């Protein structure tokens, strides 16, 4: 009565290792939801703890969605709004991108997964309203999901908060999750705009979900996130053949190492598909890789791909695509 599904379960073990060993990394996370349900398909580590649910990071550009949906779902802009997207100051602090674009549309602030662009569509936001933002996506939230050592991950009050505290959570640094809430946040952009709760056990009645964005700005914000994994996106290598997929990575941060304070850079790749009929959400993690690329996407870009792509076809879901 577990709603693992054996033949992922495998998949995503035999991709994690070959990642692992292959950039000769510290420890991996592999997760897979049903992205209509929240039911876990898959659930793997390296070996040792299950850091999919004990571990929290500071997730960094796979927190970049949210902070644009909320600022579509307000009506307050329009996907071809334009920002000025060079860096600029907080204090003495300096928000910038990878990159640097004078301007960008919402569309291309998604396509570059843009630091200085989803800081000013946060910005457009009280402390209060982004916090109660995140809170609703579960950050900070206990999942209760039937696993020990469930980590609820940091969101600090807002009442303590300084300007640039709210910029950087809008790019992931400032607050923390642990891998299966990340994965249980996309199910607001999968299902239609409501957060699903997470179970390792095969579903007997349809879960509720608790609305955080409208279904119209969830299926924007998932044509919008196509454009990462096509030329021109942070996500390229997590492209899956026959399928449009919507997705983010980049690189986190960990500050914790199970009950020990811990400082190393994690490789991330979220995301989902079919993108405009989402059946899965798949994230990866890899620790503190060492060889064969530090950029995210080489490194976690593989993985996501081909879990992706196995779970599709273990599911039976057609491509939407002629094969490249």
């Amino acid at each position: 009565a577990l709603s693992l599904d054996q033949r992922i379960q495998t998949l995503a073990y035999e991709e994690l290792n070959k990642a692992v060993e292959y950039h000769q990394a510290k420890a991996g996370t592999v997760v897979v939801l049903d992205a209509r349900t929240g039911e876990i398909l898959a659930l793997v580590n390296t070996p040792g703890r299950n850091r999919a649910v004990t571990d929290m990071i500071e997730p960094g550009s796979v927190m970049k969605p949210f902070p644009i949906a909320k600022a579509l779902d307000s009506g307050k802009v329009d996907t071809t709004d334009t920002f000025n997207t060079l860096p600029y100051k907080i204090g003495p602090a300096t928000v910038q991108d990878t990159h640097v674009y004078p301007t960008l549309d919402v569309r291309g602030i998604m396509q570059k997964s843009s630091n200085v662009g989803t800081s000013k569509l946060s910005a457009m936001f009280t402390p209060k309203e982004m916090y109660d933002f995140y809170h609703d996506l579960g950050v900070g939230v206990r999942m209760h999901s039937g696993f020990p050592g469930e980590s609820a991950g940091v969101l600090r009050n807002w009442r303590k908060w300084r300007p640039i505290e709210q910029a950087t959570m809008s790019f992931g640094y400032g607050l923390q999750l642990s891998l299966l809430q990340l994965a249980r946040a996309y199910t607001v952009l999968t299902h239609d705009g409501e957060l699903l709760p997470v179970s390792f056990e095969k579903q007997a009645v349809a879960p509720k979900g608790k609305r955080v964005i409208k279904a119209s700005t969830a299926k924007k914000v998932r044509e919008l996130m196509v454009s990462v994994t096509e030329a021109g996106g942070s996500g390229i290598a997590g492209a899956v053949d026959g399928f449009d997929v919507g997705a983010k990575t980049g690189t986190a941060r960990k500050l914790v190492n199970g009950r020990y304070v811990d400082y190393k850079h994690v490789a991330t790749f979220i995301g989902f598909a079919p993108a405009k009929n989402p059946r899965v959400i798949v994230a990866v993690t890899i620790d503190e890789p060492t060889a064969n690329g530090y950029y995210s996407g080489v490194v976690t870009g593989p993985v996501f791909k081909q879990v992706m792509g196995g779970s599709l076809n273990i599911l039976g879901v057609s491509p939407t695509k002629p094969l490249t």
